This record gives structure tokens, C-alpha cells and sequence, in this order.
């Protein structure tokens, strides 16, 4: 487990290989620098290059000895990978390395065999010091870029290796009295067991608190910086840290069913859906290396043909025609040096891993603050979103309503205040709507009676209203056809509604207090007020998106007047009201009909068809419920500011996508003419050993450009109302547009 993300074996192997290459690279460095820097009073004027036999200088013998070893002791790895790639129908960078070393060991050996055969008094300059300098600067570069590839998977490494493996289960007799205790392994612990915890221990299972009061912190899991207080009957998370003594819990989710496993599963899969930009960078990177061979070997022919056709062109560029070197023996060597440098300076890895490292670092940084962007396609999608769509219930409001004002409009004598709420409560209890549970709990806490009536013929039409009959209500009396719905609910059954009550119910409707209609047995019993408080983060979340340049729009199933009432409370322009949850897609299909990219800020299971139809889905508030298929962006914390911080961070990751792909093209397209030998007129050309040190400092530089994303402080509140200070205006409902048709 986590060995794929560890990179430990590659680090060990490349460090060992680099240390193995160092012991042979240091002597070549020492000899080259000793020959390079002259002394003021040399002992014998560099005696170390005294020829022993005509053709083979004593320095070239040492270089040959030191290079043959490295050719077959430190270079068989690249030979093996090149052979295994030639077994395939494609190539690799190891093909380039094998070519660059084979040429430098074949031509530089033929040029010395020729000098030995002709018994020349001077041993020519040979390409025998570059293979000892190629591998050190390649092994070091690979070791450093693998080390920098780590610390990109730091989030995944700290998340996967976060859950515990031993849990202290306990058996309770009747009143949590201890029967025995064991430490069951995680591989076989089952749901329903009772697990204790030690002071300072972990909460390894998602479950419910049995008894005892204790606060725990799970900052490394979700991201909050405060220890949440837990009471008997609350929910614990798998991975937290116990603080106060021992608590007893009942297991609910064990194994892959826990949230942390779901988070890891989602993050890992996020880097699988490659964006079309990555697909294009893959299609043009398959035909990249053969382009390098074809274009490099063209230079080798070019220099030779220009030398044999017009040697006088380069004659002025070659300073010293000596007796030991002919006009041809100098053009050939330069042609081969340039040819080797061209295909030894290209860095395909800087173009291959340009995007994936940036995507991985961005996703990992996001996952540390609750933001849980999935897929590579939504990453670049957030760059080109013009319009964002918001939901009302569960996204901008808290989600927990209550009852504020209750009035009676019928007759007090036959419909007293004691049973009018009881009948509607026992009617709505059969409904699962949050309105029903809110009114039922309000009635229970107000009347104080644990009992209720009985409801029959419970007809429930979603989005419009309900109708039923209630009886057996005499239980609370010791201390009836019912139709509940909206304004149009009581029209199609032919029952009138007065105008004053319509004015009365609109009085609280303007204030964001949605008011439900009560009518039992054809009598206008009274009017009921319900509302949900908008989160305090709604004012600034929209204000930034409009400031950033992304259009906003609200969709909601309630009536039109509440839509404008709730729009001004947050500051939206266009709103979609009077929509039943049947379609949810006709609205997206007409925002997207213009050709724009649309993204809905949903709430979870209730908006699955709309989020899937939309290009980007924001599932906010889905605490401990990460498993969502329709949405492509999931937010663990119910924090509306994170919507800003998701697109804000997504563009930054996409910003580094191009930067990495530009440094991978600048380096290649600038590294060719310098290596191609076009800079003889200026007078700067590269020895091949300098063509690999530039490659090592390229792959690391690409990765080090990605690790700069990790130093991303999460913008807290005080930063947000800093750039949003002084320019923000709440628009009235007069400048508000609504749906058409």
C-alpha cells in the first residue's frame, strides 16, 4: 500500500547509481581541470599529456580506460531499456541517450584507431570524457527529479497512511458495563461492534457516540482548525484524535465505506481523466523523439556537405590550420560534436511530465482545505466557465428551518389553537419534506406531548402540495379532510381563498419567510410561517464571482416572489423560479444553447440530473457523503467561500499547465540552434558534457515549477473582504430577471 506513491525505491536506486557514477566522474573532472588551468611556473609545462607511442597520448589512454568501464558498468541500464523499447514499436529518451553515447564512443574510437594506424605524432582531441560526464549529470538529474516528484504526493501519502489498524473493541453487558476487551484487526472488524478509545488515541471508525462527552479534532482529514465537540449520539470520523479520556461508539462504516477511503479513492481517480490539452501533448510527444533523430542526423550531413563543397566559408571560423590537423579532420569533428549535442540536449521528460505534476500538486493542495476537485477535464473547464448556477435549499441557506409565527384564521370555537397544529403535524409526519419535519418538531416541542393523531389517505404530490384525512387525535385533546399546498394547490379542487389572507401571507413572504397554506375541511384554519437563515458567506461568494467575471444565476422550486426576495439577499440578477423538479435540464439546455459553459452549484442527491447535464457540478455540503457520480467537484465542508476557492485555484493549476509546456518548448527550440552549431559566427558552442547538465537542470526545473503551488496559504476571511472592500452593491428586485415561459 502507498508504494506507488512512495517513490522510495526510485530514490534509493538513483542515489546509489549517482554515487556509483561519482567515483568515476571525479577523476575525469580532476584531469580536465588540471589540463585546463595553467600554472604560473609549471613543473614541465603539462607533462601529463606526453605521448607514449605515435597516435595514443598517455592522456587519451587514461580517458579510454576510464570511459570503457563507465560504458559497461554504469551504462548497461540505458542499454537494457533501449533494447526493451526497440522490442516495441516506439522509442524513449533512453534511445537518445544510447545514440549520444554510442556515437561518442564509436567515432571517438575510430578517430584514435586512425591516428594509431597512420602513426601521427599528435593524438587528436577525442570524445572520451563526455560519457563519464553524461551519466553523472543524468543520474544526478534523475535522482533530483524523482526526489522532487515526491513531496508532490505528500497529501496522498499523509492521507493513505492516516487511518489506524487496531481498534479496542469492548463488550457491554446492559449499561455499558465492560465484559471483556480485545484489539481486533481492521481487516476483519465488522459493523455494529462497540469500540473504546484511549486518551490521545485515534477514532478509527465512522460511527455514533454511545455515551460520554469529548471533543476531537480531524484537521488532517477535512481541514478545520478547531476541535469539534462531540456528545452521546453524535457522529465520529475515521482518523481523528481522542482528547478527553475514553468514549464508547458503535461502528457504522468500516473499510472502504469510510469517508477517508472515499476521499483517497476520489483523489487517485482524479488524475486519470486527461484533458484534451494533455491528449494533444501526448499525440505530439509520440512523434517527438523520432523528429529529434531525423533532424539531428540532418545537421551531421549538413556540416559535412558544406565542408566538402565550400570549406572557405568556415575557414575563417576555424582559427588554426595546423600540421597535425587537415581541413577535413576539423570539419568532421565539429560536425559530430554538434550532432551529438543536438540529440543529447533534448529533454522529452520536461515535455512529458509538464502537465501531470501540476495537476497532481493542484489536486493535492486542494484536498487539504476541503476542496475535492475530481478529474482533469473539470480543471481546465473552470477556466472557461462564464455562467454559474446556484441552488436555494442546502447551498446558500443553512438547510434547517423552523416556525416563527402561527395564526388562526378560521373559527376559534370549532378549530381551537390546541388541535389545529396537531392535525397538520400528524398529517405532515407521513411526508419526508423538511417542512414537514420542521413543523412536526415545532409542534412536539411546543405542545410537549409525545403523542399525535392519525393520518389516512395520505396523498403526496411533490412540488405542489398534499391532501389527506386525519383522525384519532383525541390523545392530545385530553390536555377531518386536510389539504396542504401552495396558492394554486387549492384551485383545481374548486375551493376559494380570500384576498386579505392572500395579502396576509404575502406580508411575511417578502421577508424571505416562506408561508405554507393551511386548510382543513374547507375552512381557512390559519397561516404558517417558515424560513431558513442564509449563510453569512453568501454575500461575498457571489460578489467575487461577478468581480472575477463569471455570471451567476439562481434556480429554485418555490414561487416567484420568494425568488426575488432571496435574490436581493445575496445579490443575483437572473433567477429561475416556478420550476418543479421534473425537468431540471430544460434550463441548462437553454443557457448552454447559446454555446457557453454552464456550471450548477447543486446540493447533492436532489440535483443529480441537473449536475450531470451541466458541464461542472458543485456538490457543496456533502459532509461524509463524498460518493457522488453526477458532480465533478465535491466540497467536504459546507462552506460557500470554497466555491470561490475552487475556481480560483483551478485556474492557477491551469496557469502552470501552459508555463510548464512553454518552458518545455523554449528549452527545446532554443537548445537546438546552440547545439546545432549555428552559433559559430558568434563563437559559442557546447561540448557534449554541457549538453546533459542543461538537461538535468530542466526536468527538475519543470517539477520545481510545480512545487511552487504548495506554498498556497488558504485565503481566510480577512483576505477576502480586503480585495472585495469598497466595491460591492446590493441590487434591488427591480433590476432582476426571471424565467420566461
Amino acid at each position: 500500500n502507498a508504494h506507488h506513491l512512495d517513490h522510495k525505491m526510485e530514490i534509493k536506486q538513483w542515489k546509489k547509481s549517482f554515487l556509483c557514477s561519482l567515483v568515476f566522474g571525479i577523476p575525469v573532472m580532476a584531469l580536465m581541470i588540471y589540463m585546463l588551468i595553467p600554472s604560473n611556473e609549471p613543473h614541465q609545462s603539462m607533462v601529463l599529456d606526453h605521448n607514449i607511442i605515435p597516435g595514443l597520448s598517455i592522456l587519451n589512454l587514461i580517458f579510454f580506460i576510464l570511459c570503457t568501464f563507465v560504458q559497461l558498468l554504469g551504462g548497461w541500464y540505458f542499454y537494457v531499456q533501449a533494447y526493451k523499447s526497440l522490442r516495441h514499436r516506439s522509442a524513449n529518451m533512453d534511445v537518445l541517450i544510447v545514440l549520444a553515447t554510442s556515437i561518442a564512443y564509436v567515432y571517438s574510437l575510430v578517430i584514435l584507431v586512425v591516428a594509431v594506424a597512420e602513426k601521427a605524432e599528435r593524438s587528436p582531441v577525442t570524445f572520451f570524457d563526455t560519457p563519464p560526464m553524461l551519466f553523472v549529470f543524468i543520474a544526478l538529474g534523475r535522482w533530483l527529479e524523482h526526489l522532487a516528484k515526491s513531496k508532490t504526493s505528500e497529501a496522498l501519502a499523509k492521507l493513505m497512511s492516516l487511518q489506524a489498524t487496531e481498534a479496542t473493541v469492548v463488550t457491554l453487558g446492559e449499561d455499558n458495563l465492560i465484559i471483556r476487551e480485545e484489539q481486533v484487526p481492521m481487516e476483519l472488524v465488522q459493523r455494529g461492534d462497540i469500540v473504546k478509545v484511549v486518551p490521545g488515541g485515534k477514532f478509527p471508525v465512522d460511527g455514533k457516540v454511545l455515551e460520554g462527552n469529548t471533543m476531537a479534532d480531524e484537521s488532517l482529514i477535512t481541514g478545520e482548525a478547531m476541535p469539534v465537540t462531540k456528545k452521546p449520539g453524535s457522529t465520529v470520523i475515521a482518523g481523528s484524535i481522542n482528547a478527553h479520556g475514553s468514549v464508547l461508539i458503535k461502528a457504522t462504516h468500516v473499510g472502504n465505506d469510510t469517508t477517508l477511503a472515499q476521499i483517497v479513492k476520489l483523489v487517485e481517480e482524479a488524475q486519470m481523466s486527461k484533458a484534451p490539452i494533455q491528449q494533444l501533448a501526448d499525440r505530439f510527444s509520440g512523434y517527438f523523439v523520432p523528429f529529434i533523430i531525423i533532424m539531428s542526423t540532418l545537421t551531421l550531413v549538413v556540416w559535412i556537405v558544406i565542408g566538402f563543397i565550400d570549406f572557405g566559408v568556415v575557414q575563417r571560423y576555424f582559427p588554426n590550420p595546423n600540421k597535425h590537423i587537415s581541413q577535413t579532420e576539423v570539419i568532421i569533428r565539429f560536425a559530430f560534436q554538434t550532432s551529438i549535442t543536438v540529440l543529447c540536449i533534448a529533454s522529452p521528460s520536461s515535455l512529458g511530465l509538464a502537465t501531470p505534476t501540476a495537476v497532481m500538486v493542484g489536486t493535492g493542495v486542494a484536498a487539504q482545505n476541503g476542496i475535492l476537485i475530481k478529474g482533469g477535464k473539470p480543471l481546465e473547464m473552470a477556466h472557461k466557465i462564464k455562467t454559474v448556477m446556484f441552488a436555494k435549499t442546502g447551498t446558500i441557506t443553512h438547510g434547517v428551518p423552523r416556525v416563527m409565527r402561527v395564526l388562526l384564521l378560521g373559527d376559534v370555537a370549532t378549530l381551537p389553537l390546541r388541535k389545529v397544529l396537531a392535525v397538520v403535524g400528524t398529517a405532515e409526519a407521513s411526508s419526508e419534506h423538511p417542512l414537514g419535519v420542521a413543523v412536526t418538531k415545532y409542534c412536539k416541542e411546543e405542545l410537549g406531548t409525545e403523542t399525535l393523531g392519525y393520518c389516512t389517505d395520505f396523498q403526496a404530490v411533490p412540488g405542489c402540495g398534499i391532501g389527506c384525512k386525519v383522525s384519532n387525535v383525541e390523545g392530545i385533546l385530553a390536555h377531518f379532510s386536510v389539504l396542504i399546498g401552495n396558492r394554486e394547490w387549492l384551485r383545481r379542487n374548486g375551493l376559494t381563498i380570500s384576498s386579505d389572507v392572500s395579502d396576509a401571507m404575502t406580508d411575511h413572504e417578502m421577508k424571505g419567510q416562506t408561508a405554507i397554506l393551511v386548510a382543513i375541511d374547507g375552512v381557512l384554519c390559519g397561516m404558517i410561517a417558515i424560513a431558513d437563515a442564509v449563510k453569512q458567506e453568501a454575500a461575498l461568494a457571489v460578489h467575487t464571482l461577478q468581480s472575477m467575471g463569471v455570471d451567476v444565476v439562481l434556480i429554485t422550486g418555490d414561487n416567484r416572489k420568494t425568488a426575488r426576495a432571496i435574490a436581493t439577499q445575496v445579490g443575483i440578477n437572473k433567477v429561475f423560479a416556478e420550476v418543479l423538479p421534473s425537468h431540471k435540464v430544460a434550463k441548462v439546455q437553454e443557457l448552454q444553447n447559446k454555446g457557453k459553459k454552464v456550471a450548477m452549484v447543486g446540493d447533492g442527491v436532489n440535483d443529480s440530473p441537473a449536475l450531470a447535464q451541466a458541464d461542472m457540478g458543485v456538490a457543496i455540503g456533502t459532509g461524509t457523503d463524498v460518493a457522488i457520480e453526477a458532480a465533478d467537484v465535491v466540497l467536504i465542508r459546507n462552506d460557500l467561500l470554497d466555491v470561490v476557492a475552487s475556481i480560483h485555484l483551478s485556474k492557477r493549476t491551469v496557469r502552470r499547465i501552459r508555463i510548464n509546456l512553454v518552458l518545455a518548448l523554449i528549452y527545446n527550440l532554443v537548445g537546438i540552434p546552440i547545439a546545432a552549431g549555428v552559433f559559430m559566427p558568434i563563437g559559442i558552442v557546447l561540448q557534449p558534457w554541457m549538453g546533459s547538465a542543461a538537461m538535468a537542470a530542466s526536468s527538475v526545473s519543470v517539477v520545481l515549477s510545480s512545487l511552487q503551488l504548495k506554498c498556497y496559504k488558504k485565503p481566510d476571511l480577512e483576505r477576502y473582504e480586503a480585495q472585495a472592500h469598497g466595491h460591492m452593491k446590493p441590487l434591488t428586485a427591480s433590476q432582476v430577471s426571471v424565467h420566461i415561459g
